[PDB]
């Protein structure tokens, strides 16, 4: 394990062939809201567009995923509620050891008043992106398929 | 856009503020057979376990997706099968661009007899989990998620 680069938000190293990029874990959450799922968009350089997500983010030091959910969902969209864990994946085991860990979140209240909060129920994000008008990230697809299978 | 590597599966950029590191596109497929999903395992020095995956890999130079995902079912498990163009996802637009575009497999067949095939029904990957036995790679979870949702 050979580092190349130590970053702000990645590390990048070898292991002989390999080349790996050390990555902070992350966070994301799922809510409905009367047939409406809380996506949202926020510019991004390493894809030149700003794709459909949820609110989701890097798990700060002294933090865990639970706490780093709340967090997220409060300073992205201004709301808290009850999470509940769901599952967790690495959103790319070939070359990087970022995961995520999927929250729920329901009873959502507005505790706050460029990233932009987009409701939209999943059937149309859906509709959307298979109609080429949207893209989407991980975190988005996880949240409309969870939602086709556990949330209807 | 300043380069501090380029390597040999990704790249690593500067924008200014933003660490990029971009990435050849990849493709993913899900198969379902008599109530199992064909799942895949490797070794993953990047993440130091073996996740759950399904069927993917790196689209090759002059190779589109469809093409792309023909070639890995066959290389990864030696099956060939009718594909549909599903939908796709960046795995983690926050840093990288690595776009993976997901396709259904059916009619499998035997095209070809360390990277162990896992035949699963979705329901057991998903216990498993639950209960911190096994990992999920992003394409693992969405071929899990996808099932629960339109394949039941
Ligand atoms: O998460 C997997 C990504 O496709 C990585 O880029 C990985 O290195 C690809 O490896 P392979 O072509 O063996 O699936
Ligand atoms: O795909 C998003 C990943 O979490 C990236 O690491 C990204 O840089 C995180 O940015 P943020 O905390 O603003 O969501
Ligand atoms: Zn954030
Ligand atoms: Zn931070
Ligand atoms: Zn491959
Ligand atoms: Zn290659």
């Amino acid at each position: 394990r050979t580092y190349l680069y130590r970053g702000r938000i990645l590390n990048l190293a070898l292991e002989g062939r390999y080349e790996i990029v050390e990555h902070k874990p992350a966070v994301a959450v799922i809510a409905l809201r009367e047939g409406r799922m809380l996506f949202v968009r926020q510019m991004r350089p390493a894809v030149g567009l700003a794709p459909l997500e949820i609110p989701a983010g890097l798990i700060e030091p002294g933090e865990d995923p639970l706490e780093a959910a709340r967090r997220e969902l409060a300073e992205e969209t201004g709301l808290s509620g009850d999470l509940t864990y769901l599952f967790s994946y690495f959103v790319s085991p070939g070359f990087t050891d970022e995961k995520t860990h999927v929250f729920l979140a329901e009873n959502l209240k507005e505790v706050e008043a460029a990233i932009e909060v987009v409701w939209m129920r999943p059937e149309e994000a859906l509709e959307r992106h298979q109609r080429g008008e949207v893209e989407f990230s991980a975190t988005g697809l996880v949240g409309v398929l969870y939602y086709h299978a556990f949330l209807r």
